[PDB]
DNA sequence: TGTCCCTTTATCTCTCT
DNA sequence: AGAGAGATAAAGGGACA
């Protein structure tokens, strides 16, 4: 018999109690904890159920699952019991922070070495806590906690780094690895092919960062003269997460794209300066021609599609979906362009096709605002969100329809949606903002903390902004968000 | 196997003007 | 509004005890 079978069986058996109290997990988080934390983490979860969940630690069940479902899950689980207290009373931190801290695989490591190493990363060497808390909060966090100790010095002295440029570097998954190339490349990087540091950290600063640099010394030169890149272009494509396989991509396929379909070189960069690039340039290399067809798609379409994060699956999803979407729903060659053209195009055109009938049909909205909320970066969460409150927005808190989709096509829209949602009674009952007020702040990018920097100045306003009025605040907070109200609070004193 | 660390790709959100 | 950046997450491989 298969040897797995037992261990399966362990695993199917506690599932199972998991979904009474006090935690009912559903499915889909039972499956995601099997498969990174793995049976042992099933069991540890039902094992500690009790501990986690109320006093005193108090962990939602989302909590548990997500320090449950990474490799070691067992391990973080443990740790966390032990080490959240520790960290929020002797360290300051906030439980949210320890959570954070504890999702990644060795999770416990990086637990362990944020409470021997924050003190000394503070004192020592001058990180405030959050610094040391996002250094931590990735894999191998350990390791990039004990690099930025033992490397921050030789890299602000000898190097000339700040040391946010250190904490930037440190912040991704592999970061000592980033950091250690750094140390060693920075100055070959920048004395030898006039790169600034300010390109050399933005290059290091993404996961595998480490294989990006080496990758940007190896192939700077021939990409800089045969291929006749720029040098700003080369560390575009390179200062991306997969940096080292978008680089050694665009050596392969920039004269492939260039003369089988007069992309310009300027267009393939384009496509390879985004995460995935690599997937992107070859699957435009397969796709072009099947979309073109026939007058159907232009090039100039399938580059816009194909030039952004994980391009592949929006280049893809749109041959799957551009003839249902136009014949079924009705949308324009054009629409469904529009929809696709930017980071998750899939998941929003998927989102789409599945909402597109039902916000029309039981919400009143026409396809173009469905087509106008699923035209931004995170399409499928503004869509999904404008489902969910559009009822609650309109009848409890007399929105228009209008104000809603406003609201929701922006990135970030479903942030925007629901902190309207959370705080327009506070904003207009206990301080006097219009609704009309409310919408305008919403209806940007950075919806959500600009609508949150005001709720804070009007609850617990701070002297420096005092000689704003709340109009001239809103008009403010329109203009430039969270950034803008800082910004003149530093300008203030 | 369980755990830790590193790399790549995809998706979402915010900033910067 | 459209170009950068972090942020978060899934998932695979190397390593080793």
């Amino acid at each position: 018999q298969w040897s797995g079978a037992r261990a399966l069986e362990a695993l199917l058996t506690v599932a199972g109690e998991l979904r009474g109290p006090p935690l009912q997990l559903d499915t889909g988080q039972l499956l995601k904890i099997a498969k990174r934390g793995g049976v042992t983490a099933v069991e540890a979860v039902h094992a500690w159920r009790n501990a986690l969940t109320g006093a005193p630690l108090n962990l939602t069940p989302e909590q548990v699952v997500a320090i449950a479902s990474h490799d070691g899950g067992k391990q973080a689980l443990e740790t966390v019991q032990r080490l959240l207290p520790v960290l929020c009373q002797a360290h300051g931190l906030t439980p949210q922070q320890v959570v954070a801290i504890a999702s990644h695989d060795g999770g416990k490591q990086a637990l362990e070495t944020v409470q021997r190493l924050l003190p000394v990363l503070c004192q020592a060497h001058g990180l405030t806590p959050e610094q040391v808390v996002a250094i931590a909060s990735h894999d191998g966090g350990k390791q990039a906690l004990e690099t930025v100790q033992a490397l921050l010095p030789v890299l602000c002295q000898a190097h000339g780094l700040t040391p946010e440029q250190v904490v930037a570097i440190a912040s991704n998954g592999g970061g000592k690895q980033a950091l250690e190339t750094v140390q060693r490349l920075l100055p070959v990087l920048c004395q030898a092919h006039g790169l600034t540091p300010q390109q050399v950290v933005a290059i290091a600063s993404n996961g595998g960062g480490k294989q990006a640099l080496e990758t940007v010394q190896r192939l700077l030169p021939v990409l800089c003269q045969a291929h006749g890149l720029t040098p700003q272009q080369v560390v575009a494509i390179a200062s991306n997460g997969g940096g080292k396989q978008a680089l050694e991509t665009v050596q392969r396929l920039l004269p492939v794209l260039c003369q089988a379909h007069g992309l310009t070189p300027q267009q393939v960069v384009a496509i390879a300066s985004n995460l995935g690039g690599k997937q992107a340039l070859e699957t435009v290399q397969r796709l072009l021609p099947v979309l073109c067809q026939a007058h159907g798609l232009t090039p100039q379409q399938v580059v816009a599609i194909a030039s952004n994060g994980g391009g592949k699956q929006a280049l893809e999803t749109v041959q799957r979906l551009l003839p249902v979407l136009c014949q079924a729903h009705g949308l324009t060659p054009q629409q469904v362009v529009a929809i696709a053209s930017h980071d998750g195009g899939k998941q929003a055109l998927e989102t789409v096709q599945r909402l597109l009938p039902v916000l029309c049909q039981a919400h009143g909205l026409t396809p173009e605002q469905v087509v106008a909320i699923a035209s931004n970066g995170g399409g499928k969460q503004a869509l999904e969100t404008v489902q969910r409150l559009l009822p609650v927005l309109c009848q409890a808190h007399g929105l228009t329809p209008e104000q809603v989709v406003a609201i929701a096509s922006h990135d970030g829209g479903k942030q925007a949606l629901e902190t309207v949602q959370r705080l327009l009674p506070v904003l207009c009952q206990a301080h006097g903002l219009t609704p009309q007020q409310v919408v305008a702040i919403a209806s940007n990018g950075g919806g959500r903390p600009a609508l949150e920097s005001i709720v804070a100045q009007l609850s617990r306003p701070d002297p420096a902004l005092a000689a704003l009025t709340n109009d001239h605040l809103v008009a403010l907070a329109c203009l430039g968000g969270r950034p803008a109200l800082d910004a003149v609070k530093k300008l203030e004193h």
